[PDB]
């Protein structure tokens, strides 16, 4: 009958033109079509209709239509978010374990983050004063790593950090090729399973009584859990989820180099975050939104979907267009061009900014570390913007928004780091 017909990207498989238009890919297809939903194929013949807007978001995340299950690929379930992790469950158990994650996020919780960052920044100053030049993208995945491994309550020690680091790196980035095979999958799991094997002792000498976590981090709370019929997690999983509560902390360094991007080019956005108070805040919203990080979301129809005009037949793939979406004209004046103004009047829907995810925290699958993500790139950028100076040579700046993930492709590179100090 009764709707109208769903418009396709025609192919039996349209993967590698995925891989080629990167964050426009889908874009690219609605323009060519002329039209606000359609289908292509993609992972193997599956097909995925692609939904975009507030209402593909909310359509996106009604449970009683949309299913998460069984939809992440396997190898980047493999690779990224790992065996039974908390994104790889539905139903009760996920309600169950999603109000775990949440616990974690009280005011005094997200109060430490902040201190953290603010504290590992200062103490960073005279090291990036004596290194010839820095690459951002590489110096704050190192101290985010700091950050993330204390805030969880897991004992790092500095000699490892920098191992740690690489290897959350390469778990971050491995849903390049969407889950099909490439040339760094084992290498992917094979940090995946040092940084897992190491959390499991972690948890294991917790349970036993020989390390004391402090309580209302995340390894101690994630240990000492029983889930809602009284079965706590086995060691494994819980090794797993607890990677999921600092593996994103540090994976705001992609945030991180985007933000000095962009305060690069846009130059008086520096003097508004060290004048206005609010501006950090808007200044980290309008990151978020701008720059390519998660494409698009996979989901399956449960039953017929009459949306947009057509009908999403039952058992088909969904896409939830995240690019597409947070840069939607309808929703965003401009969309494309970097205005953290913007977010004076955002009313603060759950569907249009969705960078990491929309919906519901406790009921939907949405990111449970976004109010981490914004304040510390608040610090973060109020630290760069404000108690040093430095110099940006002039090297490759390009963000190819063609080519997932999204990246600077120098890293974003500093020289010539100096701390602003009053000593009149
Ligand atoms: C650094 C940038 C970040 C990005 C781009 C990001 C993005 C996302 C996205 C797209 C999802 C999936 C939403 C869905 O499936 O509907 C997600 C889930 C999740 N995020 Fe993040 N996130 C980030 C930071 C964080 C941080 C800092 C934490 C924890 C402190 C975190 C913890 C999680 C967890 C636990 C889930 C799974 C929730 C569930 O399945 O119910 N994330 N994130
Ligand atoms: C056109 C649609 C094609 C459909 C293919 C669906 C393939 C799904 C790819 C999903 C990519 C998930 C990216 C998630 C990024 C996670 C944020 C980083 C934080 C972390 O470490 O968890």
């Amino acid at each position: 009958h009764h709707m109208a017909t769903l418009k396709r990207d025609k192919g039996l498989d349209n993967t590698l033109k995925v891989l080629k238009q990167g964050y426009l890919y889908t874009t690219n297809q609605r323009n060519r079509l002329n039209t606000s939903v359609f289908q292509t194929k993609a992972l193997g013949g599956k097909p995925f209709v692609v939904v975009t807007g507030k209402e593909g978001a909310e359509m996106f995340y009604n449970n009683d239509v949309v299913q998460r299950e069984g939809m992440l690929p396997k190898r980047i379930v493999n690779t990224l978010a790992g065996k039974g992790a908390i994104h790889t469950v539905d139903g009760k158990k996920h309600v169950d374990r999603k109000a775990l994650f949440m616990s974690l996020m009280t005011e005094g919780n997200l109060n430490y983050v902040r201190e953290l960052t603010r504290t590992l920044w200062h103490a960073n100053t005279q090291r990036m004063e004596s290194m010839d030049e820095v690459n951002i993208y590489r110096e704050s995945i190192v101290l985010l790593t700091k950050v993330g491994t204390r805030w969880a309550g897991v004992q790092a020690p500095p000699e490892d950090i920098e191992r740690i680091a690489t290897d959350m790196d390469i778990m971050i980035d491995s849903f390049r090729a969407l889950g099909g095979a490439f040339k760094g999958y084992k290498a992917s799991k094979e940090a995946r399973r040092r940084v897992e094997d190491w959390l499991e002792e972690q948890i294991i000498e917790t349970r036993k009584g020989n390390i004391h976590p402090p309580e209302g981090t995340a390894l101690y709370e994630f240990a000492h859990w029983e889930d809602y019929l009284g079965n706590p997690m086995d060691s494994r999983t819980c090794a797993i989820d607890l990677m999921n509560t600092f593996r994103p902390l540090i994976a705001i360094n992609r945030f991180v180099s985007f933000g000095l991007h962009a305060m690069n080019e846009n130059p008086i956005t520096r003097e508004k975050i060290k004048s206005e108070p609010d501006y950090a805040y808007k200044f980290a919203q309008e990151v978020r939104r701008y720059y390519p990080f998660v494409p698009f979301l996979p989901g399956k129809a449960k039953v017929d979907i009459d949306f947009q005009g057509v009908t999403i037949p039952a058992g088909v793939g969904l896409a939830l267009d995240v690019y597409g979406t947070t840069h939607d004209e309808s929703l965003w004046d401009d969309p494309n061009e970097f205005r953290p103004e913007r977010f004076e009047t955002w009313d603060g829907s759950p569907f249009d900014l969705i960078p990491q995810g929309g919906g519901d925290y406790w009921t939907n699958h949405r990111c449970a570390g976004e109010w981490i993500t914004v304040i510390i790139m608040e610090e973060t950028m109020k630290y760069f913007a404000e108690k040093i100076t430095y110099d940006v040579p002039e090297q490759d700046l390009e963000v190819d928004l063609n080519s997932i993930p999204g990246y600077v492709k120098s890293g974003f590179v500093i020289k010539n780091v100096r701390e602003v100090v009053d000593r009149t």
